[PDB]
């Protein structure tokens, strides 16, 4: 499904101004993870668009991504920042983002990637005590945990540089965050509700950046530092 | 009712992202398109965050605004950007820019306002015929008519510069593909419908633009134009 009023709608903005025109990497990486068990974390077509288009628009050449999963957010992010940008991502798994890394190769763009494996919140800890590193990166993705938001915000806060954009995903989870208190849902959308909620109102509320609550995809939060 | 799922989950939207820090008097000049006679029509609340967050985002201070009425979408810009630039604020064909250039002025950023009435198909025109004026718009914002749109791009995409960004308000139409020939909806609608419907499939192939079809309010249409 999707976060607006109809499947016919959203696919009436995907087969018109999305596929036609979408390299084919995309194309490919999105079949590899389609055969995939939990292929319903990978970013929606729609949403790679907008990030393409926001990372041209910034002129984005230094950037993080926090949640690999096989390589969709990647892949986009990787085509669209010039030939000697950089991409610092991180995810705990790393089998899934293999999965994809044929595909990034063959799209001869895996050069501007690099991956680690492991738990976001040490490496980000790690960054912050090497004063160099603030305020480094133009745009930065956190496609991860949830529960764990409002931890990267404290440290990303410092990392992202003025010129901002730290893009936080699914902050409308998938519109549980206005569901009926006895409509029974997923025992994990359950859970990390009470975290977006909490996220959200914290995100509206913090001096420190300008937020945007688009609704593609599961809905971005695009937050601009502006100190 | 808007285009996501429920009216809920667009004021959740609403109450906890935009009218919190939403900005000053866009809520008086709001309630002032609420006093229009005409009620004509959709005055979206997160417009205004997103224009806002997309002028900032791409530095823009020499734009320009075709389709004004009451100047919602011009304040924002007018706020939005710097105090240094200016707004060519090209037109409308009535004066409901009257009916809301006080709070405009009341929020002091009128000064970058140059306000034009009557069509801008002719000024534009007279425009391109100088080739310097070819490029110099850093973004522009169409909410006119609707027919009009094909042909004020066509102009248009010679006055904004690389990135420079068209917005083309509606194009979304309410929910344009709706049930075959067999649908309750006012001729109205229909009859604008078709424009837009090729106002799209224009804009998705034109290869001077890369475009992204996002949800918000009633649909807006970003073009960056790459050639
Ligand atoms: C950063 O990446 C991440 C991203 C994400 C993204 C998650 C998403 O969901 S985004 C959306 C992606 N996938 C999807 O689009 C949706 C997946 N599944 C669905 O949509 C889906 O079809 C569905 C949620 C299972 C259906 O829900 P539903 O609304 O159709 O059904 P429901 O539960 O409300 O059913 C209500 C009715 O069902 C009946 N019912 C009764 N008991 C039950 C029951 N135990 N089960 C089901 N139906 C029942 C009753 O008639 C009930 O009505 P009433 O009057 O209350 O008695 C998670 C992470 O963890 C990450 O890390
Ligand atoms: N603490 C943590 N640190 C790093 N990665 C984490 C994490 N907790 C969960 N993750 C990872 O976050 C991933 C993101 S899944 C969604 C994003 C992905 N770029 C896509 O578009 O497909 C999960 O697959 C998981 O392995
Ligand atoms: N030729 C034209 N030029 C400018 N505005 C026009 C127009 N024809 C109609 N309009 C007005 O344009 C209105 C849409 S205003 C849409 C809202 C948006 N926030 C904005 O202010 O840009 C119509 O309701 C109508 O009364
Ligand atoms: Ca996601
Ligand atoms: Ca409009």
């Amino acid at each position: 499904k999707s976060l607006l009023q109809s499947d016919a709608l959203y696919q009436y903005i995907l087969e018109t101004s999305v596929f036609p025109r979408e390299h084919e990497a995309m194309k490919e990486l999105r079949e590899v993870t389609a055969k995939h068990p939990w292929n319903i974390m990978t970013t929606s077509a729609d949403e790679g668009q907008f990030l393409s288009m926001l990372l041209k628009l910034i002129n984005a050449k230094n950037t993080m991504e926090i949640g690999v999963y096989t390589g969709y957010s990647l892949l986009a992010t990787a085509l669209a920042i010039p030939e000697d940008g950089k991409i610092l991502a991180m995810d705990i798994n790393k089998e899934n983002y293999e999965l994809g890394l044929p595909v990034i190769k063959k799209a001869g763009v895996d050069h501007k990637i690099d991956f680690r494996e492991g738990p976001a919140l040490p490496v980000l800890d790690e960054m912050i005590k090497d004063e160099k590193n603030h305020g480094s990166y133009d745009f930065i993705f956190v496609d991860a945990d949830k529960d764990n938001y409002l931890n990267y915000h404290k440290r990303l806060i410092d990392l992202v540089k003025v010129g901002g954009v730290i893009g936080y995903d699914n902050t409308l989870w998938n519109g549980s965050v206005v569901a009926p208190p006895d409509a029974p849902l997923r025992k994990y959308v359950r859970y990390y509700r009470d975290f977006v909620l909490e996220l959200n109102k914290a995100l509206a509320v913090d001096p420190r950046i300008e937020i945007c609550m688009l609704p593609v995809g599961d809905g971005i939060t695009i937050c601009r530092r502006i100190k």
